[PDB]
């Protein structure tokens, strides 16, 4: 469903094994994206 938690989740590198967004990757800025921890 959701690729973050609320305040922003956690910022990770683009070359990572976790979820990704376009609207919330801007919270991390330019060069990172938002990820999750659930399965």
């Amino acid at each position: 469903l959701t690729g973050c938690k609320g305040k922003g989740g956690e910022c990770n590198p683009l070359d990572r094994q976790c979820k990704e967004l376009q609207a919330e990757s801007a919270s991390c800025g330019k060069g990172q994206k938002c990820c999750v921890w659930l399965h």
